[PDB]
């Protein structure tokens, strides 16, 4: 059957959807510090320069280190908060 090809070509897409939805209570569960963070950012940091915000934002981050704050650490800070699109559209600019 056409449909058995179909549906064993999709499994792969299948497990990709099922592995994101399994975790999404840690997905989920991390938006208070990630969003402090980047508040934080997108408020004050836009003056400094390179060193200064990296100071800046590593501060931040060991402060909810020591508070128990829930975060996620590799998330860099554009690929956090910018997405494909409007990375592409920026570099089109």
């Amino acid at each position: 059957n056409r449909s058995t090809a179909l549906l064993k070509s999709l499994s792969a897409e299948r497990e990709r959807w099922e592995k994101t939805s399994e975790t999404f209570k840690n997905q989920m569960s991390t938006i208070a510090g990630d969003c402090l963070l980047s508040a934080a950012f997108i408020a004050y940091a836009g003056y400094f320069d390179q060193q200064m915000r990296q100071n800046l934002f590593t501060t931040w981050s060991h402060h909810l280190q020591q508070a128990n704050i829930q975060f996620r650490t590799d998330i860099a800070r554009t690929e956090y908060l910018s997405n494909a699109d409007e990375r592409l559209r920026w570099q089109a600019s």
